[PDB]
């Protein structure tokens, strides 16, 4: 059912600068299945307002966004994505600090 959602655990990035791929909107549509059945690793997750953190080659290419509080959706979006319910971005990355557990669907 699209209303269920799954809790997943994921590392916060808000301190490092991180450079990180952005793909065509069906490719990230793909990424988000796939991590939503089989989890984050390799991800981190970056709060939108530590959005200045993430680079990428094509800023009209996508990324994983989150959107809404409590349960979130996954949804491609772009980097300058400028909805108020826009929590954050998860992006294909090391770099961060502590873990976290996130309540998600997909959009």
């Amino acid at each position: 059912h699209h209303m269920s959602s799954k809790q997943f655990k994921i590392l916060v990035n808000e301190d490092y600068q991180v450079n990180v791929p952005s793909l065509p909107i069906r490719d990230v549509l793909q990424e988000i299945k796939y991590c939503y059945r089989n989890g984050f690793e390799g991800y981190v997750f970056v709060p939108e307002y530590c959005r200045d953190l993430v680079d990428c080659d094509r800023k009209d290419h996508y990324v994983i966004g989150v959107l809404g509080n409590g349960v979130s959706d996954l949804k491609p979006v772009l980097l300058t994505e400028p909805s108020v319910m826009l929590q954050g971005f998860i992006v294909r990355s090391g770099s961060g600090s502590v873990l976290e557990d996130f309540d998600l669907k997909i959009a």
